[PDB]
């Protein structure tokens, strides 16, 4: 067996290699990176996701999201407050400013270390899950607006044809701006491109003891457990690195910086936080080996996580018996 200790992979494809892009996951996972729940992708140096970053500053974040965390440092929930609309350009300032700005620090293990210790004192605001692409059309590998759908994906897979879309999504980061534990609705795939900026720390569970985080996320959230027996799907709890190695967890942590592709695989839980102003994009994917998780993904009825519309046909292709009941907390 291939990586058996689940440690995150490194990937260099040369250009020749980032065409396929299929064909590369397939290559990632006959290696074992799967089994981490994470790995890192280093494009080819001959490869640019556009020329430049210069004219990104107009674009609109219309609904910043100002993370205010309850509980202690190494456990807490956060939700996420509406503020006014803000361009990219205005974010950037506010990013850089006294109140926001990345402190002082070491090297990366020292950033962390503050990151854990204060997080929970300060409300950073996140431009999360915007619709759009940063990607030139030109550029043909690699390109997070023109990978396969998973329309497609499950319609040669399984022969059934079903309506929704799978586009990309922008996120505009600062210092302390968190990622909560979670899978991918439907424990799909992700890609994730950091575009510019400041880096990105990752903790990741390997999907084979995902459900060990479950069950100590279901001791330290005890209310949010009787509330719903999916309350991962909210995307709102944070356990720290301490945490998780107290309770026997295993996990792995890595560093994206820009320039890096990160993939998230079927059912690996991850966790994150960014160390200061950046723009990252990020879309879901499916490979023939993710269906036998698509049927066994977890689901949300208890209305909290509110989803996309395309998660529909997944649910009733893939779960009709949980369908009429998922639907509810849909409506
Ligand atoms: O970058 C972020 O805030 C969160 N991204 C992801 O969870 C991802 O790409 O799967
Ligand atoms: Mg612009
Ligand atoms: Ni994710
Ligand atoms: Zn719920």
């Amino acid at each position: 067996a291939q990586n058996p200790n689940c440690n995150i992979m490194i990937f260099h494809p040369t250009k020749e290699e980032f065409n396929d892009f299929d064909k590369y996951i397939a290559y990632m996972e006959s290696q074992g990176a799967h089994r981490a729940g994470l790995a890192k992708i280093i494009p080819p140096k001959e490869w640019k996701a556009r020329e430049t970053y210069d004219n990104i500053s107009e674009i609109l974040i219309a609904t910043p999201l100002q993370q205010v965390a309850s509980g202690r440092a190494g456990v807490f929930t956060q939700y996420h407050k509406k503020k006014k609309a803000m361009t990219v350009g205005e974010y950037r300032h506010l990013a850089n400013s006294k109140k926001y700005q990345t402190p002082p620090h070491q090297n990366f293990e020292d950033l962390e270390r503050k990151y854990w210790k204060n997080r929970i004192y300060n409300s950073p605001i996140y431009g999360a899950d915007i619709s759009g692409s940063l990607f030139d059309e030109n550029t043909k590998q690699w390109n997070l607006g023109h990978l396969g759908t998973i329309q497609d994906l499950l319609e040669k897979e399984c022969g059934v044809v079903i309506e929704g879309v799978n586009t990309p999504y922008l996120y505009f980061g600062m210092w302390k701006t968190t990622f909560a534990w979670h899978t991918e609705d439907m424990d799909l795939y992700s890609i994730n491109y950091l575009h510019l900026g400041e880096p990105k720390t990752w903790y990741v569970v390997p999907p084979e003891h995902g459900q060990r985080l479950e069950r100590l996320a279901r001791e330290l959230f005890p209310g949010s457990s009787r509330g719903c027996g999916a309350f991962l799907r909210h995307k709102v709890a944070l356990i720290s690195p301490t945490v998780l190695k107290e309770n026997g967890i295993p996990f792995n942590r890595i560093t994206q910086e820009a320039g890096e592709f990160m993939v998230t695989f079927p059912y690996g839980y991850h966790a994150g936080f960014n160390h200061g102003f950046n723009c990252a994009e990020a879309i879901n994917f499916a490979t023939p080996r993710w269906i036998d998780y698509g049927k066994m993904a977890s689901q949300c009825s208890c209305g909290e996580a509110r989803v996309t519309f395309s998660m529909d046909a997944f649910v009733r292709i893939l779960q009709p018996e949980r369908y009429d009941l998922w639907k509810r907390g849909q409506d």
